Order: C-alpha cells, then sequence, then structure tokens
C-alpha cells in the first residue's frame, strides 16, 4: 500500500530536479537558497535506489542516485562540464516506468502515454527555455522576464507555431534552434500520433457494430429483402446496441474459462432451471450439464417463437423479454410470461405437436434447449433418464 | 418527438451564451441591449434543468442554470470575479452529450466527434479572442476591428500558422499566448487525430477486400497456380466486390439471430423451395428445415456445376445467375435456367449418375442441398420420408 | 474502351476551368485570348452531360454544363455576381467520382484519395491565390509576380508554415485569411490523416505476422519451452514469412468458393494423386474427393514425419520440400523424395506398423491424408472400396 | 556474413555523396580537396553493381554507378546541366531497399520506416539548404555561416515552424520556397503518419485485452451478474494479463503446425503424462495421442475443480498452480498438489462418483482429459484398451 505515496514523493523529487537543475545552470544565484530541498531530494533518490527492490535496466536509477549536481554546482564548474548535473533527470525514465505500473491498471494506456508525453514536453520545454537563456547575450533583465521570453520562444517552436518575433541572432543560437525545431517537430508528431491512436479507439465497439450493420444491410439489399424485414433487422441491431453494445452472448461466454463460464451460467439460469417440474430434485451435476448447453436467442417484437401443430423440439426460458401464449387460432390469450419463466417444456418428454402459439411482445431475450442436446446429456444420467422415459 | 426542437432551442441558447458571455466581458456596453434575450435564455436554461428528466453527471446542467452572469454584469463586478459568468458555457457539456444522443443513430460517430470538436474550436476561438482583447492595451479602435484582429490572432495561433504580425507586447499577453499555443497545439492535434481516425475507416470494406485478394493471390503465386486460374479467381473477387462488397453470405447470416436468419432464408428461398415437385404440399416445418441448411455457392462463367456420369449428391437452386443444361457430349442444349429455378433434384430421391451436364453462363450465385443434409432432416419427418422412399 | 480517353479529356477540360475561371476573375484581360479554348471546353462539358449516360446526384454535371462563365465574363458583370462563373468547377465532383471508377481497380484507394486530395489542394491553392489577388490593393506589378506572391502566401498558409512576410493589411483580407487559415488547417489535416491511414496499412501483413510471432513466443516463454524449440518455431515463422508471407493455407483456401477451391486443389495435387498406384484408373469424382480432404502440414528441417514401428495412419505428398527415407535404426538411406512424390501409402490399405523412418531435409511443405478421412470418402465409392479391401 | 560490412560501407559511400554532391554544386572550391575520397567512393559504387548479384528495378544501382559527378565537376559545366551529378543519390533507393533487408528481421518495420524517413529528411534538408544557397545573391560570408542560415531556413520550413526571418527576396527563391513548403508539408505529414502508425500499435496486445475485458464486463453487467463474480472474472483477466499477456492457449497452439504443436505439447506434458500409473510403459504413439487432446483450463483461487459424490468424467494435470485435496465435508486436507502432479485419474478406468473434493489455492492453470476423449483415442490402441478394461 504505502509504496504509492513513496513513488509519488519520488515523482515530486524528480519533478523538482527536472525544474531546478536546468534553471540553476542559468541562475547559479538560486543554487544555495534551495540547498535544503536539494539535500533532502538527493537523500530521497539515494533512499529509493535500495527501496526499489521492495515489491519490484536499473542504470537510470543508479545514475540518478549519484549527486553530480551537488558536485558541479558547489564547486562552480565550467558550463560544458556542469551539464553533468542533468543526470538527476535520468530518474524520469524510472518514474515513467513507475507510472506505467502504478496506474496502468486504472488508466487507458493510450491516454497514459499521452499524459506522460505531455508531461515530458512541458519538462523539456522548461529545459529548452533554459538552454535558450544560456545562449542569450548577457543582459540586465529580471530573471522571470527573460525566462518568460525563453519559455514563449520554446513553446512557439515546439507547437510549430513559429511567430518569429524571437529568433536566433548568433550561430550557436541558430544551431540550437535547428535542434529544438527538429525536436519540436518530433514532439508534436508524437502528440498528434498519440491523439490519433487514442481517438481511433474511442468508440471502437460502436464502429464495429456499425460495420456489421452495414455488412448485413448491404448484403440484404443485394438479396432484395423487403424493407419491412430489413427493418426488423435494423431494429434488432438497435436493440442489441442499446442493451448489450452489440456483443454476441455466444462470443462473450467463449472468452471465459470453463469454471467462470459455469459460474456465469449458474448466475443467469440457476433459479429458473431448478424450478422446472421435470428437473425438480435432480442432481446439481445434471443441472450444470443443462445450463452449459442452453443457447441464447433474441426474438423481435411480434415474432412467433412457437406456432401450433408443428411437431417442435425445444424448451424456452425467458430471461429479459416478455411473451404471450395464445390459442392455435391466435384469438385468445392463455398467459403472459416474463423473466424467469419457461414454456414448451413438454418437448423434452415427448416429440409431439405444439398445443399453443407463442409470440414475443417486446424485444425478448430467452434461452433454448432442444430434445437432441437434452438426450445427449441424459445419456450420462440414466437415473433421471428412466424418470423422463416413464413419464410419457 | 418535439423534444428535438427543444434541445435545438437549448443548443441555440447555449450557443448564444458561448458567443455573448466572453464578448460582454470585453464590451459591457452590449450587456443591456441584449438583456431581453439574456432573460429569455436564462429562463430557458432554468426551464431545461427539470425538463431534462423527461425522456432522459448532471452538475453541468445544474451549474449552467445558475444566473451568475446576470449577477456579475448587472452589479459590474471586477474582472477576476466576473469570469464566473462563464458558468453558462458548462451547458455545452450537456448539449454535446445531447448531440451524441439525438443524432448519433444517423451520423457516423467519428464524424460527429469531428463536427462537435470543430464547433468547440470555433467557440473556443471566439472566447480566446475575447481573452486577447481583455489583455490588450486600451485604445480607440472600433469594436469589430479589434475583435477581428483578436480573432485573426487566435486562428493564426490555433491552426499553428503563426504569422507573427500580431504577438505579445507584455508579460501577461505572453503567458496567455503560451497557454493558447499549447491549447492550439492540442486542439489541432485533436482535429488531425479525428480526421486520421475518420479517414482510416472511410473504405474499410474495400481495403479488407483488397487484403484478402492479396493474401489469395500471394499464396496462389507461391503455389505456382496458372495465370488462367489466378484470373478466374481475381474475376470472382471483382464480381464479389461489385455485387456484395466482398462479404461472404455464410459470415453475414451468422451475424443474425435464428428467427431473423430464418426470415431472411424464407425471403430468399420461400417460393423456389415450395415449387419443387418432391416437396409439393409438405409441411412448413419441413420447408423451414430445408431453407436453414441450403449452402450458397458462386460459380464463375463457364464453370461446370454438374458434369455427366458422375454419381453426384446435390440439388441446386439458381438465385441470381443463369445456367445452361447440356447433353453429356456438351454438343446440344436442353435448357436455359434462370432465377428461381432448380436442377439435379433427382439426387434427393436416388444417388445415381447424372444425366446432363450443367454450366454457369455469367457469374452465377445459387444454393446447394445434398443427400446427406437432406437425409439428416428427413430423419425427423417420417411422414415425408416414406413418400421419398416409395417414389424410387 | 475509348470512354477512358473521353473522361481524360473531360478531366483536362475541368482542370482547364479550375485554372482559368478564378484567374480570369482577377485578370479579365485574358478572357478573350482563350475564348476559343473556352468555347471548345464548354461544348465539351455540354457533350459530356448526355454521354455520361453511356456505360454509367447528377446535379454537379448538370450545373457545370450551364455556361454561366461565358455569361458573366462576356457581359462584364460585377464581381459579387461574377463568382457564378465558378459553377464549372462543380465538374470536379463528377471527375473525382469518375477517377474513383476508372482507376480504383488499379490503384490503392487510400493512395487514390491522397492523390485526389493533393490535386484538390493545388487547385484550391490556385483559386485561393486568385481570391487574395482580388482583395489586394490595385497596383502596377506584372501579373505573374502578383500571382507568385499570392500563390506563395496561400501555400505559406495551407501548409501551416506561416512566415508572415505576406499578411493582411485590411479587414476583408483579414476575414479572408481567417477563412483560408481554417481551410488550410482542415486541408493539411486531411493530408496528414490520409498519409496516416495509408502508412498504417503499408506493411499490415508483416505486422500481423510479427504479432502472431510475439503471441507464440510470449506464450511459449511463459510455458518455459527450451530455447532450442522456441527457435525451431521462430525459424518456422521466418520460413512461413519468406515463402508465403505468413498466411495459413487452410485460412486462404477457405476464402475461395467451392468450384475455385476445387480448381486450386486440382492445380496443386492433380498429377501427384493420379500417379498413386492405389488410385490408378479410379474415377475423377473420387480423385476430387481425395484432393478436397488433403490437409497441408509443414515439417521443419530434420523433423521426423514418420518414425518406425509406430502403427501410423497417414499418407503424405511432398509439394515443395525434400525428404529422406531411412532404416529403422536411422543408419542407412533408402531414398530421397522431392516435389510430386508420396510415401506411407500402405497406411491406406492396412493399419499396420511403419517399415521405415522419414525425415524432412530442408523446410518441407507436404500434404496429409489419413485412414479415417480416406474411409469416410470410400464409404461413397463401393466400386473402389472393394478393390482396396481385397488388396490386403 | 561479411556482406553486412560491405553494405554498411556502401551506406557510408552513398551518405558521403548525399552530403558532398549538393554541397560541391554550391562550393566548387571543395571538389578537388575531396577528390581522393570521390575516386574511392565512385570505385566503390562501381564495385557494388556486380557484387549486388552475390546473395541478392536495378536501374537505380546502374545509374548511380555512372560517374556523371566527376564529369560535370572536373569539366566545370553550367549549373542547369551540372545537376546531373545528383545521379549518385539514386543509390539511396538501393540502400533503403538494402536496409529493409539487412535489419528488417531485427527492427520493427514501422520504426524502420520512420528511421529511414528521418534519415531521408535530414539528407533532403541538406540538399534543400544547398538549393537555397544556390539561389541566394552572391555575397562575402563564410561558407559555414551561409550554410547554417540555409539549413536553418530549410528546417524552419520542413518542420512547418516558419519564423519568417529568412524568406524569399526574389521570384526564383519564391518558386523554390513554394516547392520546398509543399515538400516540407509532405515530409512532416509522412513523419506524423509514421509516428501515428507506430504509436497505434505500441500496446496492441494490452488494448485488445482491455476491449475483451470491457466486452465481458459490459455483457455481464447487462446480465446483472453479482459484483463478487464480476470480480472473480476481472481478477482472472488480471492474472491472464500478468502471466500470459491475455492470450488463450487454445488460440496460440492453433497458430503452430502439427509437428511443432506436438513438440510444444511434449515439452509441456511429456514427463507428467509418462508418470501416470495407468500409462506406465504404454507406447510413445499413445502418449502423443494423449498430449494432443489435453485441454487447458484456469481455475481461480478457491474454486472447486472437483466436489465429492458427483459422478465426474475427467483427469487433471497441474501445470503452474497449486491445489488442495479435501474430505467430502471439506474439513480435512488429504494433500497439497503442485506443478507436475495429477488427480482424478480413476475417472479414466471407471465412471464412478468422486471420493474427495479438490480446490485451487492460488490462480491455477492445469490440463484436462475426459473419459470421452480418452475412449476415442483408446479405440485405436486395443493393446492398452484391454489393460484398462481388465483393471476394473
Ligand atoms: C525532460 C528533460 C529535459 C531536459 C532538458 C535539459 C536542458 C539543459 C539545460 C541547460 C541550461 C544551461 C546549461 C549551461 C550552463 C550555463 C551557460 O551559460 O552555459 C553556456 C554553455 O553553452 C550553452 O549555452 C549551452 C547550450 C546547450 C544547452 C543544452
Ligand atoms: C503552462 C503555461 C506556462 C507558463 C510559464 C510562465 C512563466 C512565468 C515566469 C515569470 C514571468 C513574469 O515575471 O511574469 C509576471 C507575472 O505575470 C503573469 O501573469 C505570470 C503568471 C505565471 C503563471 C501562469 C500559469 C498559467 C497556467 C495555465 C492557465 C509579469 O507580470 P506583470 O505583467 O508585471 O503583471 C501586471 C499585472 N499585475
Ligand atoms: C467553448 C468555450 C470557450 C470559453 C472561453 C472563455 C474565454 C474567456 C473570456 C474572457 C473575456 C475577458 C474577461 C475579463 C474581463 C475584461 C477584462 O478587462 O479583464 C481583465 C482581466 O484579465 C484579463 O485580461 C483576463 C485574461 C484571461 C481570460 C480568460
Ligand atoms: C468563420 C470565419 C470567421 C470570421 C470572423 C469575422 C469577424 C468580423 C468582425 C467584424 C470585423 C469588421 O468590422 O469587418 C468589416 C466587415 O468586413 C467583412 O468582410 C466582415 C465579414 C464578416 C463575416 C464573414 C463570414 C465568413 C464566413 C466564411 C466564408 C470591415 O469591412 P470594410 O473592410 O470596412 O469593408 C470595405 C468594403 N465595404
Ligand atoms: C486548432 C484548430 C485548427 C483548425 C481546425 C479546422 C477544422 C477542420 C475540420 C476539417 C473537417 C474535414 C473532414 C472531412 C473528412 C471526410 O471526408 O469525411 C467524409 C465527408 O465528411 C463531410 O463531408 C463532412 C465535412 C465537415 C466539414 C466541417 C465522411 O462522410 P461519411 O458520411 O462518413 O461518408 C463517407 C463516404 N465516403
Ligand atoms: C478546387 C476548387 C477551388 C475553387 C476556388 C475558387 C476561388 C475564387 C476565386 C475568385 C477570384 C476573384 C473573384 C472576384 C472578381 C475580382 C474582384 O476584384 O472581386 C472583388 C470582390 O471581392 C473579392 O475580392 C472576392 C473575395 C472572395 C473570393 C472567393
Ligand atoms: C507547384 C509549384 C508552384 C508553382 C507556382 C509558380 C507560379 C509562377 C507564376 C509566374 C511567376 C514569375 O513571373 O516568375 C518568373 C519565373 O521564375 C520562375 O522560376 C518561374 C517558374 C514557374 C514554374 C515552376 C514549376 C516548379 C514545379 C516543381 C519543381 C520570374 O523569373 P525571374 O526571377 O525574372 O528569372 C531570373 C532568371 N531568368
Ligand atoms: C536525399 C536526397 C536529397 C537531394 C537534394 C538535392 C538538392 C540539389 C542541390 C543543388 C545545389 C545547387 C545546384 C546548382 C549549382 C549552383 C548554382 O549556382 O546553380 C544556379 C542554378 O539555379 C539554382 O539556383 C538551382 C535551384 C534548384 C536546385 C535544385
Ligand atoms: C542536426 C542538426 C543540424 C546542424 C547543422 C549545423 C551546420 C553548421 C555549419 C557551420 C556553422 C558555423 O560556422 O557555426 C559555427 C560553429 O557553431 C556551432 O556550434 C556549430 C555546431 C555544429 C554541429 C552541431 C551538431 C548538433 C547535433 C545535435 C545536438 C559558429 O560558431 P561561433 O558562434 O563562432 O562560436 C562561438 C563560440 N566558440
Amino acid at each position: 500500500t504505502y509504496t504509492l505515496v513513496w513513488k509519488v514523493w519520488i515523482l515530486a523529487v524528480t519533478l523538482y530536479y527536472a525544474i531546478r537543475i536546468p534553471l540553476t545552470l542559468v541562475f547559479p544565484s538560486l543554487f544555495s537558497p534551495l540547498l535544503p530541498l536539494d539535500i533532502l531530494a538527493s537523500l530521497a533518490l539515494i533512499a529509493d535506489i535500495p527501496l526499489d527492490l521492495a515489491f519490484e535496466s536499473r542504470l537510470p536509477d543508479l545514475l540518478a542516485a549519484l549527486p553530480l549536481d551537488l558536485l558541479v554546482f558547489a564547486l562552480h564548474l565550467p558550463s560544458p562540464l556542469s551539464l553533468l548535473s542533468l543526470v538527476r533527470l535520468l530518474k524520469l525514465i524510472s518514474v515513467q516506468r513507475s507510472a506505467t505500473r502504478i496506474l496502468s491498471y486504472r488508466i487507458n494506456p493510450a491516454l497514459l502515454r499521452l499524459l506522460s508525453l505531455v508531461g515530458f514536453i512541458l519538462l523539456a520545454a522548461h529545459g529548452i527555455a533554459c538552454g535558450w537563456m544560456s545562449l542569450q547575450p548577457p543582459s540586465e533583465n529580471p530573471a522571470g522576464t527573460r525566462y518568460l521570453s525563453a519559455f514563449y520562444w520554446t513553446i512557439t517552436t515546439l507547437t510549430t507555431i513559429g511567430y518569429g518575433d524571437i529568433t536566433p541572432s548568433t550561430p550557436t543560437q541558430t544551431v540550437y534552434t535547428i535542434v529544438i525545431e527538429l525536436l519540436g517537430a518530433a514532439m508534436y508528431g508524437l502528440v498528434i500520433g498519440n491523439i490519433a491512436s487514442l481517438v481511433s479507439k474511442l468508440d471502437a465497439a460502436k464502429l464495429l457494430h456499425r460495420e456489421r450493420v452495414e455488412r448485413v444491410t448491404a448484403f440484404l439489399s443485394y438479396k432484395r429483402i423487403s424493407p419491412e424485414l430489413q427493418r426488423r433487422i435494423i431494429e434488432y441491431f438497435d436493440y442489441l446496441w442499446e442493451t448489450r453494445r452489440g456483443y454476441e452472448e455466444r462470443e462473450v461466454l467463449k472468452e471465459l474459462p470453463h469454471p467462470l463460464r459455469l459460474a456465469v451460467a449458474m448466475e443467469i439460469h440457476g433459479d429458473v432451471i431448478e424450478k422446472v417440474p421435470l428437473f425438480k430434485g435432480a442432481g446439481e451435476e445434471f443441472i450444470r450439464d443443462i445450463i452449459l448447453h442452453l443457447e441464447p436467442v433474441i426474438y423481435g417484437p411480434g415474432e412467433y417463437i412457437i406456432r401450433a401443430g408443428e411437431m417442435g423440439s425445444d424448451v424456452y426460458f425467458i430471461n429479459r423479454g416478455s411473451v404471450e401464449v395464445l390459442s392455435a387460432d391466435e384469438k385468445t390469450r392463455y398467459a403472459i410470461l416474463s423473466e424467469g419463466q419457461f414454456f414448451g417444456e413438454m418437448a423434452l418428454i415427448l416429440r409431439a405437436p405444439r398445443t399453443a402459439t407463442v409470440r414475443a411482445r417486446a424485444f425478448c431475450d430467452l434461452y433454448r434447449l432442444d430434445k437432441e442436446t437434452f438426450d445427449r446429456i441424459l445419456s450420462r444420467y440414466p437415473e433421471i433418464a428412466a424418470q423422463i422415459q416413464e413419464l410419457a
């Protein structure tokens, strides 16, 4: 648990270094007023290099633990060597790899890469502004105003906006600008590429649904299906979207392993299958064999699940719809059936013609079991198969 | 129904606020000439917060209903606090979520996101222009000309074009520009990412088709198939594109649930299967069992559906092609067969050698049923199985 | 055939109008020197509106046929109305839809969209340069130099480079720039999005192959498979790439319809199956049933296709590899087998132990048939089944 | 082997030409001091055109072998013709196609395209800077300073930053800028598109995993599954990610050919199946038939692999988990079982009720074989089937 607060402290420490090391390379007159925080931060980096072994390519941590900043600043070394103070910022590599561990289970990896990159671009912009100030001719301006002009220039460059009111006056500023321009083009390319990768996946389920609906309606239009049916199909896909988000129950349950697929099947059907009179008191092992072989099917409003006088072979279990059971002439209603009720169960005991028509009222999802799948499983429970056989 | 006109009115009301609140923060001398519209608009937002509960994270609506604009303007509060007038614009969140409900069934979600973003960028540009004008030194210029210069500057920034003829002259303008530059880079990154996501999916079916055609022609070239066959295959894929858009009938019908797959099968085959002499007067339940087991197959021009003297096992149903039936020597024509006609039906009653050759004329899509699949289904209709058995 | 040359002429005619109409709106002193070409071009557009019905939302063609250009120019109408000359450019819509018909079978649709867009951007840039010149103060400069400055400005804007050496001096130029900046951001966003969509699909087969190789090597590393096997697997995937481009023969043949899948099977196996002694003189219908049930399998170098003394059940057909047949002790070579040769064929006639070991030399692709699949098909050819039965 | 060093030398030679040919077109006073390297480089290109035939659209190599550079420079030809020296740079086409051969097995093709493009953009920038210098008015500035200003201008243009402090002063510079602006927009579009294609695929496995987890949790929420189960499912997917990276063992083994799928099955199960008492001393052919039909299944912590008193049909093989075997009342522990141990093996010899309950301790992956799959394979090994039959 508390290691999260520690890695947030080490984030705050490396963020502190990423914002003071380049700034104190430009303004040494800031080094010592923040030396208490510097000692604390350096001791914190030293405290992290062993502690990173608790609840765990470690060279960036090893280098950032080394206090070359305190060395070059306290001894006032010349600038070309004083840049070795920047080894603290190697901790940003470790902290980015810490971020892709301590919040990658919670935050979308495309967006986490974007926030990590935007953070790096703001820290880079800060460092790049300090590089600009370092190359600028010495002048009597307030430190914040020269920094603001440098940060303005770098953001002008990195965003590729390029006003041109601040530009190189000297060769080394020009070389530096060439580098920071290429770096800004790369950074803004990474920003655009991250945002493209993120947006390309924001509604992937909805676009995948839309392209199945087009495939089905393009094909059906080629088959010259009537507008009434091609609407009972569009309305079905609208239902499947607004209920499930377009996913097939068959395809989703196949992406679960058998014990969890069984647990989900028990959670969905466990009460409704126990209350079938034909199964009353039969063993849990047999009920388990039923529920793993129940096939889902969706019926549209007004569609005939069962007619009358056809032989038939299936028993049905309402799960979210509702259903009307009707005389063979469809003139009179015998029942309304709702969630957790079943019909056609006589088809298990005898393959004989249907006594009543049955029609979905609203969109109606329900489960199906057939005398073939049923006989298959009863082949391995003779003790119940005999009961079914003698009931006829 | 009429709730659409209401949410279009609330769109017009929040669009009004998104274009007057920031403008009246710059020009208070516009506040009262539009106070009638302001009262009407505020009453409209108040009217929407309860009415949003009719045919339905509501904090943006709750905040935008609060008339902090009338408060800060009518009492002429200082600018740092007067920005609280902007709470009206929180209604844009509710109105964007209304748009992704009231036209997301009609318009492609990638393009709807793009139009929503472009709208936000134009409203943001307006607000950002007003922020620029607010930071500009007071001067005697017409209100429209200073606004035009500010809108020019913001579009120059947001599009990342950055001419530099308008640029910061002061620190607060510079900080503001840094912010608006980062915001413009982000906004233009969102625009490019939206357009990338949209274009990446404009011809997805055609590129998916092209990559199956390459897979098949790459593999066939590895197998050193003759150029004549690798053309009867390319011509088939061109046919499959220009008729169906490359979709397999098997794969499309599997993305329908059983009652609709049955209804589509009835719509395609229901007349042609009823007029088979062997099935004349057989029950609808049996015809349903036929049509669910008909397998589609496409024959290329000149290809032999049936030769002569092979034993054979299948009956065929023309659906869109045409066919020539021919003597065993292929010298003489017995028939031309077109949509809604069938041949080889003797293979159902007796597994005996074929009497006539049969060849597709144009590209020819047709359906296939075989003595194995047929016997399977007749195993569950003995009353017809006996008729078939005694006909031999 | 020749309609291609006609639509290329109509391309040249609409390209002519897209480059003269906006230019003559700026320089009327060019209208009449090109009036012969104008009459020819207008007659050509009039000639196309009926001829578009030969070998075929027609409003763009209908509008572009109307000679409002000859009307507004020859009568020297004021500029706000003279813009109606631009109706010729509506033909670009028809010509883009002609391009996505007359070369979309040949050119990748992502790249065809890119070339169509780049063409539109160059034509738009031309028109936008003319709009700039129209808004420019009247001055004594050569027509080409003012055009070059305007085309420089527009390309500076559209590419979002934005030097700022040419910028608005007046309100209408500023409004126009705001529009052309938003249009340039949109156009360059379309360019980047097109290029992103194109590059995202340049090596799709190779990246799909790479991600199966990673899935297999990640999983195998989790299973702690030895480095020697995880190399016989990487070498297999390198072979499968450099021969086939990573495609499974099973998956490719399933994307062909039965008559073409049969024709491909005949082309691959038709000679090698005819020369099996057990099948010599058996009917083509039976050979067809063999070749549709041959299963491909790849053997790596040095791998044992057959050992000795195991019972075995399969006959094998070399298709591209080579094989060594070896004594049961592996000490002595009986044969080298190459493309179009077969082994283990005794497994069809009798399920008895293998007499010789067999090992792939190089990577070796070959086909497999087994006594189970063989018996299945012989169940429907008793006339050959008896011959096989009595041969033992 | 050593051909790698040669193609790296030819890379260094074409890189030399890509950086001297355009530079010596601007500064002829550099031609002869580097003539030794020029002769060596030209001889190297001549040496490569035959040697490219060793361990192998050759027009770029043929043209680059021709020494038109030595011709135009040593004879001091006028600039419009002297540009023919650039034919050396056609070797970059050959060297890019060499790079996509000699490191495309090692480096991701999306990133290899990016590095190849960035290299081309830096070489193009160099050439474009030389074109700028060529069009610049003659002046007394050091060669490096004028080059630095030209390279600054080109990078300013290509990155689309466009400061505008260096801009055209003449018509030919303006035309050249228009071209280089369009080229820079195209190049930076290719950079952004490459980076988009690369980032879109950086965590493809993790986003594919996330979208199955959403599909399963969206569907389960629609089915109103309890939060306790929808957590035993999320915890399972977290386990499947952190162990395997979300891949199904079934789907991965199906992407191997039979001999390697067998070798992997032998590597995973070969010791644990040999040590089953029922299989002790049975032939390798039969063990091979077992291991190809073992089905993997993952059990979550605390889940019941076996209860007691159910009939049961399966034997299980622990592969990475651990398991507790428990009395029928679950009060007492009989065993802890770990990797390479098996249980329930009595289900092979007799389909009789289970004697002890069995529960996964941690997340537990293990393999399953059932009396049905077992009987199927024993149907083809009567010599062992008799032993199993008589053991009861």
